[PDB]
């Protein structure tokens, strides 16, 4: 699936539509980042810049100029074609091909931005700029504005109003188009296959990073070159640590392994979590905790629909978790009272859902306590979980169990579509999947 | 193979040995780096900081204090243990375990560095600091020195001399110890196995990124989680681009594919390049260019030894290349006359060798035109190559051919040890290898 | 004459009147400035900050908050009263007295601005800030906005719109109130008396700086402690240099001395220039150049009235100068022809007038080529001049003559009021003033 | 008196003498400073830059290059001669005249410093730079060093050692040469005459700033254009405030007036304080406090000589003050016990002496608690004082009295020379001086 040229064009026009007449919006590309000495990390374009261009080069700036409600044009600043620096540092789009390729009216050399930007801003009333996003961008913008302010003798004037476009653009990204849903649907599929593969390849004795290897290879063969975030593979006590990326321990027979991994496909992120027994067979204790988490997820998947909210659904999940924990003796007391005092937090300390899109923890206003009413087009995760520390004062057989199950969904007119249901989560289906894989 | 505790201790003492009495050396860890929004790239420790600690955490500073020719001690600044935040930011070493684990005399919370550093520098004559390496480090150091300069009323004095320790430390890293050679040897084997696998899995129709996937999976299964640089897989015309990391094209029958990839094992880098026929059979034209590059490599591998230099060996390679190109009609004229003319540069535009170590393009002084005399312990690459542009005015059949063959060697008392010879490069051996793999 | 506390309140309300509802304007005080090592220059408050407060302390910020068309209040950030430390630095207003003294609703310690500013901006739609005016101010503002942007979980929101209030405030300062005119009138008198004294004290043999001394002493005895700009005293060839502040040469008999000096009274500037013979008697050549400049000034003083412009009057002065220069043989050719090619520029290279107010070169839009139509309330200078280089290719006697005559005027309903006519400029009156000065 | 060309040359060589071979010292001029909008404060050169050049222009850098123990040369970077920018911003030395005028071997345009500095530092082992002195200078130096570090392919190398030359240079400035003593002697005379004049002009009813005016006019007529620090004129209760520069109150009959003012002559500072009765007659109470301060000063003037220290002499003064205060009933108890508990601090809270030179609070190491042994050539002030708050719990008649008497001395072979004894301080002499001023 792909984001078409028509769509990129459409997004720009949707932004211009909200801009005041006599203004310009400046969107900067992300800077290259050093990994060590003279080597850089694989380039990752700025999500907002990507959203409007699908252009994967640094040192580029998109300038949308709105003259009035019926006239507007675009100018792109990007690296010049250097049939010398390209033979040495990869191909560049250049100014000649850019107009047709990216659908912009004009393209200029990034090396000329300081001599050209102020001329584009001269006389405008408003400039839309994400101040503070990038230092190199603020230098360029401030430099241009200063030049205009001090150039009255050259008949230059600077726009006195600067508006951060992030709130507007992020509200746009919060609602996915059909094209975006198709791409996210594919990212979910690819991510699901990777998780399925991890469960099938897992064997006691293997190291956590081995499953990471399986997952990344699967992402890659489907065209999703990079993960959308650092892969987590925590078996045993490591599963109780939410930010466990070391993936250095040997997986033991009898332990559970929690895997949170997602690919980045065409810029969009997949975000799946599956927890399963390293030896392919849930013990009674593990199965008891798992069922509570699964009930939470299945219930949430049933509840999420237009009209409700993350906060509301979270309330249902808290009740389910407290009830379950009381039944097992992990929590003692009256359910409603325990809920009233959030007695669940020691075991479920993170949110149930977060937006998903060009960023795994996507942009968009959540509302106080994530109470914003859900509408069709919003994409979010559903990731309930229970983590019982090795030293928690609870029945012995539950200590050291970390479980999380996470799916990605898109809100629809009548409810929601689960984009990652293609990888099993029911305990019996997991054990059957692993058994089938093991007889080879 | 790995680096022992004794070795990290040995390196610190080797640096202290060169420091003037009454001084302190400050070595900062690398900052965490943003990939997008709130997600970060997998952490990569600063090579120099790693060299002295093998500690993989950010917000850490190693302080080596030399009182006199016989008395010196160490202080480490690192993140505090937060048994209520490590659940969200992975496990941390902390101050209690650090002394024993890292072999430092004392450990303090990084959060206290501004209240403690100046006290450590107070009264010293010299401070060794890599000014300009990291902005956050310069802020900390300058802040401490300023506090001392302005604190005469508190009996504080700042060292007036600041020395950059990079030249000294890099000269140290230039000569590998037996332990380092063992680790680099393992990195070479792992990298070789990945390249072998790539040749065995290659089939027309597969995408360039597919081989990248095979390679990274192989690195990973051997414990080398990350590549030491971005993998290059350029088939057909892409092979003529040195910095080709897009790896997006479908590999066509009849084209060659150039693969430059290396793993990062225990911090050290492998760096291998192998070029081979996508269809497992070198055409005549491809084989003719290949032989010139292979001879260049094979000869260089015989020449490299103590007493010669990269510049000297490069001279031999230039002869070999010019001769070969003249015989094929790519170059026309007298050999010696063409050499004097560097008529080879349009086809071989990069260096023959570069140091190798904690960084793929390792630190260390090369001397003018890389004329420094080689000695035992130095580790370098040997990577001759020929790239004939698709539009080069040469015999038609050679256009669009990009070939490079690269091995990693360590200079020994009597010559050199090839660390990457475990992956074939002989054209017959390559074709035979691809044959034996395709029977399955 | 002074600025009443009622006027400061009036100015604030005039700014608030133009602000959008749900916004806040931030006006920062000027930073203290180092003269050398630990000594500072006498403090000079930021003109705009002064305009709204008349408060002469650094580390102070005026915050005007407009809730709606009828509700608005003010908050002042300023240094705290350090009863046990002011014994060292200086009496400070403090928070208790500020409200009644400065007429602000509330006052807070400047040391708490980072903990309070964001709370004041939280939830507003617009923030008026002079970005780029002061580094320390931008740090404070950006820090507060960043805190709001990243505090959605604390229900904090940052105003997305930032407007530079300078254009609005400067347009306000361009039109002087009756109170301001009274103060400027006094500044003009004081400055005039100083210039009169300089002419009366001048004698050959005295140094240029001696006249500077006379002038500053006169400013001071009338309560105008500091000059509004660096005093210029250029005799002989020094008069041909516009920015001559060395005032180091001995004044020779037969030379003219040009004096440009103005006091700063209650924040407002006087700006007068008078040129006269050091020996009290104009030489024929000097008198001939002087008359052209005087005619220019006299005609301009006659012309300036509502409806015309600096550009228009300048045109008249150019004709007068070209005509005069042709008659003396300094310029050769047809008057209109010479005018058309600006043949006057080598001798008159600066503007005829500039706004005057809290800054000698006051704020306010001039319009292209200073063509803005003049209206009552505008205060400007009238300073024609002619400078004939010592090596100018003109009749020998005129070489080395630098003359400028400048007065300060305020545009009125029927014309303009000359605020500095109390110091003579008619050549006869100057010579009479000087011979009579001696008579004692 | 003035500093000769030979002395500037001498100072440079004295610095070069202490530099290691193969190094360069960089000394930057002070930046111009904004007073308001586009107007600047009168330029004040950086004391250290001035010390080696006597050059009063900004955007200039002195580079002293030491090749070996016998070879060294100098390069000056300064503004270029611009016949236009000069007619507009004053005359400039330029490159042609600089060599001869400033006694430097070569001069280059400041506008070319970034293209030239690194070439001068290339290959050196040490660079002497006052890091942190000026931001613009650190930018230039860091930029040059970075260029060298990254230019190994161009055979460039950066000096790894950076030494702060301030400690060395300030130790030099601490010992005045004969020429400097002559200039400081003249500064003292000029300052003394100004103070004498202030006493003679003082009359009840006059404002504090009026005396300031008299003082500055006196400084000026002797060629000392600017004060070395902001003039203090505190009468009545204002005298109890050490940093009282408002000088805004009307001087009352019956009050004392404390005047601390000093001129800046040829870069050197005078620093005198005299306190006297506004009405020319000391009261019972005022005279009693005055005598204690005078005794302190006279005793210190006797004591100061080579071999003692500021700390030692301070001890004597403390005894004198405590004894005196006990006799008047301001302090109650045993002298020695009171001294042991510093019961004098509430009335004498500042130091007795500070170095004096190119800066009023001159550079140079004081030693712990200012215990450094005094030697011939050191110049310091002697300024004992007593300040009794208006609300101090002491005999009512002493409340609100602020008195300080300060002279400037130079340590000699046998004792010290008082540079400011030409202005009276004995109470009888003060009253007599003021009387001989109201002559009819
Ligand atoms: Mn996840
Ligand atoms: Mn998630
Ligand atoms: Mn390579
Ligand atoms: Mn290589
Ligand atoms: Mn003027
Ligand atoms: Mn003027
Ligand atoms: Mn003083
Ligand atoms: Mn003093």
């Amino acid at each position: 699936s792909e984001i078409s040229r028509q769509e990129f064009q459409r997004r720009r026009q949707a932004l211009v539509e909200q801009m005041q007449p006599g203004s310009a919006a400046l969107i900067f590309a992300a800077p290259e980042v050093t990994r060590s000495a003279d080597s850089e990390y694989p380039y990752r374009q700025n999500s907002d810049f990507w959203y409007f261009t699908g252009f994967n080069e640094p040192e580029a700036v998109l300038v949308l100029i709105k003259s009035d409600d019926t006239h507007n044009h675009s100018v792109l600043f990007n690296r010049v074609r250097d049939l010398t620096a390209e033979i040495w540092f990869g191909r560049r789009l250049g100014q000649d091909a850019a107009p047709e390729k990216l659908g912009v009216d004009r393209a200029l050399a990034f090396s000329e931005i300081n001599q050209q930007l102020y001329q584009l801003l001269n006389g405008l009333d408003v400039v839309y700029h994400a101040q503070g996003e990038y230092a190199y961008a603020d230098v360029i913008v401030n430099s241009a504005l200063e030049k205009l302010r001090k150039g009255s003798r050259q008949n230059l004037t600077a726009p006195a109003t600067m508006i951060d476009w992030r709130p507007v653009v992020h509200e746009m990204r919060l609602f996915k188009s059909p094209e975006e849903i198709a791409v996210l649907r594919r990212a979910g599929e690819i991510t699901a296959m990777a998780h399925t593969r991890a469960m099938e390849k897992c064997r006691p004795g293997m190291f956590e990073y081995h499953l990471e290897g399986e997952i990344h290879h699967e992402f890659n063969r489907h065209g999703a070159r990079y993960p959308s975030y650092n892969t987590i593979v925590g078996s045993g006590e490591n599963g109780c640590i939410l930010h466990y990326t070391e993936n250095e321990c040997e997986m033991r027979d009898g332990d559970l392994v929690l895997i949170d991994a997602g690919c980045e496909y065409k810029g969009y992120a997949g975000d799946i979590t599956r927890t399963f027994p390293v030896n392919g067979k849930f013990t009674q204790a593990q199965r008891e905790i798992y069922d509570i988490v699964l009930e939470s997820l299945e219930t949430s998947l049933r509840l999420y629909r237009p009209g409700t909210s993350i906060l509301e659904v979270t309330g249902e999940v808290v009740r389910i978790m407290v009830s379950g924990l009381v039944k097992l003796g992990i929590l003692k007391g009256d359910v409603d009272e325990l809920i009233a005092q959030n007695a669940h937090r020691p075991f479920f300390m993170h949110g149930l859902s977060h937006w998903l899109g060009l960023d795994v923890h996507d942009v968009g206003v959540y509302g106080q306590d994530r109470s914003r009413i859900l509408e069709p087009g919003m994409v979010l995760t559903v990731e309930p979980g229970l983590y019982i520390a090795p030293d928690a004062e609870v029945p012995e057989q539950y200590r050291g169990i970390g479980i999380r199950i996470e799916d990605d969904i898109v809100i629809t007119e009548t409810g929601n579509e689960n984009l990652t249901a293609s990888v099993v989560k029911k305990p019996e289906e997991i054990e059957a999947l692993m058994v089938a894989a093991r007889k080879q």
